[PDB]
Parts: C-alpha cells; structure tokens; sequence
C-alpha cells in the first residue's frame, strides 16, 4: 500500500517533490526541502524524473510478432506488406492473434506504456482478430487502457461488403473508426469512404483515427477531407489523421492553405518515425526523399502531433521492442528537432500530446487524477532520450506494475570504474 | 463648354487630329493638315496622344489604405494577408470604408481611370463594407464607373452563412459575383462554390468574377470548371477569372489542353503583376519562380487578358498610387513581353482589354461614343510606358476631371538646359 513517492523530480520544476498517494489517486504533491530518507508505504524515485505513463497512439497488436510468416516483404514497401499481411491474415486464428498480441503488450507494460490505440483489420468476413481484440482489451485492463480502432485494411469501398464489416465492427464495440482513402481504388472512393467513417462515427458516437495518404504522392491530400469533415461537425477533438507522409512531398503553398484548415479543425495527428523512415522514400533512387509527416511545422503552428510505434516485427517493420523513447529518438533525428530544448521537451510526443490524441481524461501529474505514473531514473526529458533509458517503476492506481533495476557498467583501468555515461 | 479637342495623336495613325464634341458625346474626328491654333472652347493635346480612359478592372477598396492596421503581413504571403485582413475586418465601421475607398478613388480619378471594378468582402454577417461600397458607387458615378463584385473572402461553402451572404449581396445591388475556390477547405467545396457563383449569377443576372487559382499549387485548376461552366451556360463575355497564378506552374501539355476550353469558352483574364510579384514565389527558396499567369500565351492565342492593380496601401500590398501605367510597366518586365511593338501595344492591356472585361459599351474613341477620354503627354504608348508619364488631361461627357501640370527638370551645365528625357 504505496502512500507517498519520494525525491522526485517533475519536467519544468526545480528541486526534488514528495507525490502523495490516497485511493488509487493523487491527493497532494509537495515541494521537498532536501533528499528524504526511505520510509515504509513510500517509493523511492532516486531524483528520477516523474511522468505520467508512455502512451502508445498507433501500433496494430493483430499483426505483431508475425514477420516473415509465411513470407518476407522483399521491398520494404507499405503496398508489398499488405500483400504479406494478406496471405497470413488467411492463416489467423482466435488464440494466435491473442497470443501474438499479449506478447507485445507485456513488452509495453515494461517499458511504462499504459495507454495504447491498436488498429486493427476489419476487412474479414469472419472478424476474427477484432473479436480477439476485444477480448483482449477486458483481459489487460488492469495494467493497460487498450483502444481498438475498427480498421478496414484492405478499403472500405474496394472490398467486399467492406462498410457493412467496418459497422459491425463497431457494433460489436471498437472505440474508433478506421479508413484508408489512399488504398481505395480511386481518388473518388477515397473521399466517399471518409463520408462513411465520419457518418459511423457519429452514428456510434466513437473516435475517428485515418490512415491518411501514407503514401509519397504529392496528390494524395485525402487529409483536406478528414479535417473539413471534423470541422463541419465539430468534432475536432475526436479525430486522429495517422501518418499523413503525403505531406512531406506537398508543394509549401498547398501547405500553408492547408494548415489553416488544420487548425480551425482541431484533429490530432500522428507520425510514425521508425516505420515511415523504413517504408518511405522507396521508389526514389537518389536523393531520397525521408517521408515523415511536417512535425516541425505542426509543433509551430500549435498543432497537436504525436509519436507511435506503429509496427513490431511485423510485414511492415521489421524489428522493435515496443519502446517509446526508442521512437522518439527516431523522430528527433529525422524531423531535425535537434535543439536542446526541442529534445528535452520530446517527452511531450509521447506523452501529452499523444494522451490528447486518444481523447484522454484522467492523464497527468495532479492532484484527483488516478496515480497513473512511470519513473525514469534520468534528470530531465534530455537525460532520458540521450541515454535511452529504462522505465525504472510503474505505477497504475498506486500500485506497481512494473520495475527495472538499471544495468550496471564498470570499465577496469588502473582501478574499477563505474560509467554512467553522465 | 468643350467643343473640340486639337492637336491629338491617336495610337497606330499618322498626323494630327481633331475631336469634335456634342452634348457630352464624339461627333467627329477629322485629320489636320498641320498644328493648330489654339482657339476658344477648345482643348488643346499640344500634339500627346489621345485614348480611352484607363481601366482598373481589379481593385480591393474595401482594405485600400490599412496596411499595418493593427498588425503587418510579415511573411509577404496571400494567406498572413488574409489573416491580417480579417483582424481590421472587425475594426470596419461605415465611415472607415468611405474615407478610405474615397482617398484612393480620388488618386484613381487624377490617374486617368474612369472605370474600376472593385472586389468587397461578403464574409462579414453585417456586410458593412458591401453597404457603404453600394453608396460609394452612386457618390463618384460623376467621375468613376464603379463596378462592385460581392467577394466571399473567406469562401463561399468554408465560411458560416456564406452563400446566404453572398446572394444577399447581390440582393443589395453588387453587380458582380466573385468566388474564392483554392481558399475552400477542399477541392470539393472549391468545385461546388462555382457552381453555387455561376447560379447566383444566372438568377440575378450579374457578372462573374472569380480570385480564380491564387496559389502556387500545380494542382489548382480551378480555371478550367470557371471555363466550363461559362461555355455551357453561354455567357463567357460575362465571366472574368482573376489572378490564375497557379497557371504559371502547370505543366505545358495540361495547359496546352486547357487553352483550347479558354478560347472556346470566351472568358476573361486579370493579371495583377505589382501583387502577383510580391505574394507569388513565397514558399520557394532558389531558384524562385515569378508567378504571373500565361499573359504571353494568351496573347499569342487571341485570349482577353489585362492588368490590374488589385491592391494599394494593404495588408497584400504595402505601395501603390493607384497608377496603371506603373502596372504595365511591372506587367511587361515580369512576363517578358520587352518586344517593341510589345510595348508599344502595353496601352491595350490596360484600356481596350479591361473594358472588354468589364464588358463595357460605351469605350473607345469613335463618334457617337460619350467624350471620354484622356490626354497623355507623349508620343505613343512606348513613350508614355518608358518615361512613366502623367495624365495631362481626364475629359468626361466632354469635361475636364483631372489636369497634371507635368514636371519641369533643368540641368545647369555651360548653360541652363531642359531635360525632357528624349
Ligand atoms: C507471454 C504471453 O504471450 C502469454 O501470456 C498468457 C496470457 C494468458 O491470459 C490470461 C487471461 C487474462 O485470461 C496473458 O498473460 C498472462 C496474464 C496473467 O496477464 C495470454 O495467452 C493467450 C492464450 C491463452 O491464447
Ligand atoms: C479626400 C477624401 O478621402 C475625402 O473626401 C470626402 C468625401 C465626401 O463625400 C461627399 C459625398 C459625395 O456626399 C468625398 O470627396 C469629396 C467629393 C465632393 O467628391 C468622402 O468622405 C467620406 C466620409 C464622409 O465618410
Ligand atoms: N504502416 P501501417 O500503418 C501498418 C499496417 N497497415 C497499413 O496500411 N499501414
Ligand atoms: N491578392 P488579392 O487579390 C487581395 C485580397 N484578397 C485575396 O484573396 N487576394
Ligand atoms: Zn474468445
Ligand atoms: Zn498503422
Ligand atoms: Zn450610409
Ligand atoms: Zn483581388
């Protein structure tokens, strides 16, 4: 029974602070006067830094763990992994996706991830992994929020009775709404298929989260239509556009028009560096293009966007260990946000900003929030990225869920020395 | 009370010649055998060339004079210009626009400009500006024939009771129909906006000028549906598209296809070059592209097109004196059309082809027309273009509006000599 958390440090705050635990919640949190000495019913932080938990905003937990089965994607390309998925999506069963997806989730709540969007693929008649899914989003609630997203993988207009899975999907109880206009067959069924998810989502009052013109085509601009739709119905806030690498390649006057748009209609976006920087840029020769979404950009204009992981060992991303500042650091680099104070502040990608994506309430170091909260033995968001550190506690309700005892290195020269690489 | 004008020259004749006037009207116009004595109720051109009034078929007096009120475009951009527009929208009051649009009518009328078409903006649910222009119009009609086009700057279907604003415009008494379609939130919206303007346009019976592909954006083609819509409905001499920036940026075989629906269609063509220079290229680094339309092209291909000047003193262009031979000049550097005879026509792009685009009856030196015209002090339109000369003389109904007392210049070397830069 956890009361307090001890000699911890908070983002943008001076000296060490005490978290005061009651019910679950957190009751107060107080400036300390120096370091504290362990006490029973308290959790020590070290002077780590304490942060609300790793959000996860876009991973597809149905397709995890399956790369190579039974085949590779030779390209590397989004077009070849579909391809790849379909042919396993033909060999899924109820206890292999539950599986597969239980293993990815476990490596999550190790790494201090407790909310997650998974999206998955609800072109299939026999809804077999979205069952799975549902079951699976009851069975991990202790330790993680799971969101699924109902998404028709393979169109919804350019699949056989595609709406009327993508609705059942929904009946059945997913929490968002999926589309994919650049893999319809034409531009025309790309925009009619956002009427339909908008038109669903209303319909079920449920999120909305696009696959939206991942793709390097400079005509892709299906994200046009997700945010005037938002905005007509003023539903901002509930609406995600993931990927958006159409953008990278769009001319910079298209942009800023754009961009008003964006604003005015509130939708969150999502950009997902490990897997863009892998698929993106495939059918350039020299030079390549890199192929994320304009993080910079949004960042500037107070847009929201965020991080995700997207893919573990799967068609279309071929390695991965669920971990979030991983991708960040993936994302810093490739987006140039290489400021110090642009990659201290990186902690906001995969934390704040990606808990707004997902329409979250209760999120936050505060008092009356639930005791949501991970420790990261580091000084600051600069420390934790550069050093890639572990998540050293977990803490969900007051309770800990998850601990890593750090490794420990020590160079021998003319004595032992211990490196902390500080 | 004039009778006759003498000593003229006229563009593309030889010699002298005399204008005679009757009840505010041209009675004849006769050859002289040699120069003129100057005589009573006579005006003499003191051998400068006689022509039509100017023309400025594209004005904004709405926002002329607020540059800077209360904030800067600090990015030079169409898109900051509309946000800094919007924030002295809210500022507007009656008085304001009056004051204003009558500062820079008054330099328009010193100019030699008899007829202007302004552009006021509709997305206001007061529709001040538009009301205040209405009475505007009927205050200077003694001077100015001013056209007004009801313009839904912030989109027709993007703006809230847009199109409700727009028909009450036109209601109210505007006589022409603008649109803004590469400023909608999408290409959607932006096709059905000209649709819902060219229906408008039908059922009152009023002229259509659209902001038509202000952008540089290769895939802003609005211009073709302006094109097609004015074809089937028969009414291209009606129809101007303003700007077409992005034509500059086409790729040569659309544009070659485009062309043909241009001629067939008979619609009309405003480059604005002081403003297109200024606004266009933003979004590039170097090279840079100009981004004035085809002017050239439509030329070679019997196409109407003309100058305007579209901005003076604004949150889209921080100088101006209202003066279309400055126009011209800027026009002819940027689309390289430094041809003598080139410039020597210029005249027509800002006489003959603007009246033709404001569809305009009575224009032209010819008996039987009303005794419009002005007196330049030069000797053709090459001489005028080159030395960027004066107004000598504005005659309405056979009046004299305005009169510039050109400047004198001496250099005093051995001996005191004029300069007349000739
Ligand atoms: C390591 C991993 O991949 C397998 O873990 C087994 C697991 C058993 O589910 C129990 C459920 C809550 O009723 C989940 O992990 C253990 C619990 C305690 O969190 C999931 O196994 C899936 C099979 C049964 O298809
Ligand atoms: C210099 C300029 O900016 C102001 O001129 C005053 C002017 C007065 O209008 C009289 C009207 C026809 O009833 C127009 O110019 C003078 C006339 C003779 O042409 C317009 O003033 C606007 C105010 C009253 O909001
Ligand atoms: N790269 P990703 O987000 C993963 C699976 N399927 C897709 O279409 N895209
Ligand atoms: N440059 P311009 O013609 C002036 C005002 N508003 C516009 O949208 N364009
Ligand atoms: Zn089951
Ligand atoms: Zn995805
Ligand atoms: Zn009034
Ligand atoms: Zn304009």
């Amino acid at each position: 029974a956890l009361q307090t958390i001890i000699n911890a440090r908070l983002p943008g705050e001076e000296g060490l602070w005490q978290i005061h635990l009651q019910d679950g919640k957190i009751s107060a949190i107080d400036a300390q006067s120096g370091v504290m000495p362990i006490t029973e019913n308290s959790l020590d932080a070290e002077q780590g830094l304490v942060i609300p938990p790793f959000v996860e905003p876009h991973i597809h937990l149905d397709t995890t763990q399956t790369a190579g089965q039974p085949n590779w994607n030779q390209s590397g390309t989004l077009f070849e992994g579909i391809e790849r998925w379909a042919e396993r999506k033909a060999l899924l069963t109820h206890d292999d996706v539950k599986q597969r997806a239980w293993q990815t989730l476990k490596w999550q709540i190790a790494n201090g991830i407790q909310h997650v969007r998974t999206h998955v693929d609800v072109s299939d008649a026999t809804l077999t992994a979205l069952k799975a899914m549902l079951e699976v989003k009851q069975e991990v609630a202790p330790w993680i929020d799971l969101q699924i997203v109902a998404f028709p993988q393979e169109g919804i207009l350019s699949y056989p009775n595609g709406e009327a899975l993508l609705e059942e999907a929904l009946r059945l109880g997913a929490d968002v709404v999926g589309a994919i206009p650049h893999f319809e067959f034409t531009r025309e069924y790309g925009v009619e298929s956002l009427h339909k998810t908008f038109a669903l989502a209303q319909k079920y009052d449920r999120l909305i989260d696009v696959h939206c013109d991942e793709i390097d085509d400079e005509q892709s601009r299906f994200v046009e239509t997700v945010a005037a739709l938002a905005h007509h119905e003023g539903m901002g806030a509930r609406v995600t556009a993931s990927h958006t690498t159409a953008m990278h390649s769009y001319n910079g006057a298209y942009t800023s028009r754009l961009f008003r748009l964006l604003k005015m209609s509130g939708i969150n976006f999502v950009a997902n560096p490990l897997v863009n920087i892998h698929l993106q840029g495939r059918f350039d020769t020299y030079p390549k293009r890199r192929g994320i979404t304009r993080v910079k950009e949004m960042l500037e204009s107070g847009i929201n966007v965020c991080f995700g992981h997207d893919d573990v060992f799967d068609p279309w991303y071929p390695l991965g260990t669920a971990n979030m500042l991983q991708v960040l650091h993936m994302g810093l680099h490739v987006c140039q946000l290489m400021g110090y104070g642009q990659i201290n502040d990186g902690l906001n990608l995969i934390t704040h900003h990606s808990a707004r994506t997902l329409n979250l309430q209760d999120y936050g170091i505060a008092a009356g929030n639930s005791a949501n909260l991970i420790i990261l033995p580091a000084e600051n968001g600069f420390d934790a990225l550069r050093r890639q550190v572990p998540v050293r506690y977990s803490v969900r309700g007051g309770k800990v869920i998850a601990s890593t005892q750090p490794a420990q290195t020590t160079v021998y020269l003319e004595q032992p020395e211990a490196i902390d690489y500080k």
